[PDB]
């Protein structure tokens, strides 16, 4: 698609048997969601945002469908106020920002 | 241009006759610039993301040039670690996400 930005660019994502939605976020280096069903052990990671820094749960090799496109990569679980697809996965689906 | 997302999508901006650089951020609802002087009256606001909220000054109807393209709209000023062009100004230059 060619997505305008008058509203948040939310898309359907799928992980395992869970359908969720997430914000395509060109300003995010990494993907973060609030919850993933029964995802096993993580590795701790720190990341920054505008308000300070948060502890997150790093999961590697996650198979995730994003707007109908398959990606496989790292998904963080943490206290993000909105689920975000960051550049680590945007590049896998071939997303570009155009003007 | 067509901007791939293997690195942060930073572009040149001009605001207040000053050349700066900012992140094109589809995850940001509104634009936030590091501390600088802007004309007109401002209003106090707060904005939120990862790690919580920050206090900002809201300036309305500010001219800006984003990668050579003029936009006019609301600019927040405050303690962001990176200058961010959010959707309120990305829409003014016709930016889209394409995949
Ligand atoms: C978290 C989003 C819903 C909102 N944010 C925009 C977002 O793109 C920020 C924009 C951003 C970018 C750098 C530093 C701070 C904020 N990225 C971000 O927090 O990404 C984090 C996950 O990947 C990591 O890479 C960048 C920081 C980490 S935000 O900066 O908090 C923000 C919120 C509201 C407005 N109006 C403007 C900006
Ligand atoms: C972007 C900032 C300028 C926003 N300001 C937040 C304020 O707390 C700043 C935040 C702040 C902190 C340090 C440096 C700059 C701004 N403090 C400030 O201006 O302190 C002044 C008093 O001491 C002086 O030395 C520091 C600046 C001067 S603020 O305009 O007063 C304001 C207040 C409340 C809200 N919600 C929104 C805005
Ligand atoms: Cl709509
Ligand atoms: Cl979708
Ligand atoms: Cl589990």
């Amino acid at each position: 698609p060619q997505i305008t930005l008058w509203k948040r660019p939310l898309v359907t994502i799928k992980i395992g048997g869970q359908l969720k939605e997430a914000l395509l976020d060109t300003g995010a280096d990494d993907t973060i969601i609030e919850e993933m069903s029964l995802p096993g052990r993580w590795k701790p990671k720190m990341i920054g945002g505008i308000g300070g820094f948060i502890k997150v749960r790093q999961y590697d090799q996650i198979i995730i469908e994003i707007a109908g496109h398959k990606a496989i990569g790292t998904v963080l679980v943490g206290p993000t106020p909105v689920n975000i697809i960051g550049r680590n996965l945007l590049t896998q689906i071939g997303a570009t920002l155009n003007f």
